[PDB]
């Protein structure tokens, strides 16, 4: 069995190996990469996402979100307070202001310590889930706006044509901006490219151990758990590495830097934080191996999680018994 300890693997494809996305995902899996829940892919040195980042300041962040925490330093929830629109140039200036800028630190480990000690005492502002892309149209390899769609994959594997589209999203971050513990919608893969700026630290639980995380989360967030059998789908709960280690939960950590891709695998719980001003692009995708995870994915039917249009068909075809309850939650 490849990668039995479920370590995060790092890949260095050549330019030739970078030509066929599906083939390279399947290669990484043949080496056991999925067992970690997360892999890093360093593009060949011949590759670039676009020519420069000099021309992005006029992108609008229509609904910046202030991430306000409740709880204790290692076990907290965050809610997202809506703020007034601002451009990427305005947001960058904000991120670099004295109130929000990254503190002096020694190394990634010292910054991680500072994040876990101090995150709850501040409310950083995140530009999330902005539809769009920063890949140049002439980038032909690993262009996240030109991947095969999930609707086409379901059609190829199962034979049924479905409505829906699959497009990328941009994330503009600053110090302490946080992504809570979650798997992807319908336990899909994701791919995330860090276009520019400061790093992003990730935490991940192996898919084979995902239920251990869920059980701890129900214990640590007991009112949220009563509210929703799939409350991690609300994407609000944070648990520190120290708390995970105290509770014997298997996990790994890694820091992504600008110019690097991360792939999350089906049912790989993940969480993390940004080091400073940055911009990432991410999209969900599927392979033949995903279908069995999609059929078994939990769902939030309480009203909170509220998702994309395109999830309807995935529930409807893969989970017909759950569909009527899930849809009632959407309305
Ligand atoms: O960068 C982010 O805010 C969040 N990362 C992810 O959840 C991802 O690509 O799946
Ligand atoms: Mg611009
Ligand atoms: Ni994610
Ligand atoms: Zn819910």
């Amino acid at each position: 069995a490849q990668n039995p300890n479920c370590n995060i693997m790092i890949f260095h494809p050549t330019k030739e190996e970078f030509n066929d996305f599906d083939k390279y995902i399947a290669y990484m899996e043949s080496q056991g990469a999925h067992r970690a829940g997360l892999a890093k892919i360093i593009p060949p040195k011949e590759w670039k996402a676009r020519e420069t980042y000099d021309n992005i300041s006029e992108i609008l962040i229509a609904t910046p979100l202030q991430q306000v925490a409740s709880g204790r330093a290692g076990v907290f929830t965050q809610y997202h307070k809506k703020k007034k629109a601002m451009t990427v140039g305005e947001y960058r200036h904000l991120a670099n202001s004295k109130k929000y800028q990254t503190p002096p630190h020694q190394n990634f480990e010292d910054l991680e310590r500072k994040y876990w000690k101090n995150r709850i005492y501040n409310s950083p502002i995140y530009g999330a889930d902005i539809s769009g892309s920063l890949f140049d149209e002439n980038t032909k390899q690993w262009n996240l706006g030109h991947l095969g769609t999930i609707q086409d994959l379901l059609e190829k594997e199962c034979g049924v044509v479905i409505e829906g589209v699959n497009t990328p999203y941009l994330y503009f971050g600053m110090w302490k901006t946080t992504f809570a513990w979650h798997t992807e919608d319908m336990d899909l893969y994701s791919i995330n490219y860090l276009h520019l700026g400061e790093p992003k630290t990730w935490y991940v639980v192996p898919p084979e151990h995902g239920q251990r995380l869920e059980r701890l989360a129900r214990e640590l967030f007991p009112g949220s758990s009563r509210g929703c059998g799939a409350f991690l789908r609300h994407k609000v709960a944070l648990i520190s590495p120290t708390v995970l280690k105290e509770n014997g939960i298997p996990f790994n950590r890694i820091t992504q830097e600008a110019g690097e891709f991360m792939v999350t695998f089906p049912y790989g719980y993940h969480a993390g934080f940004n080091h400073g001003f940055n911009c990432a692009e991410a999209i969900n995708f599927a392979t033949p191996r995903w279908i069995d995870y999609g059929k078994m994915a939990s769902q939030c039917s309480c009203g909170e999680a509220r998702v994309t249009f395109s999830m309807d068909a995935f529930v409807r075809i893969l989970q017909p018994e759950r569909y009527d309850l899930w849809k009632r939650g959407q309305d």
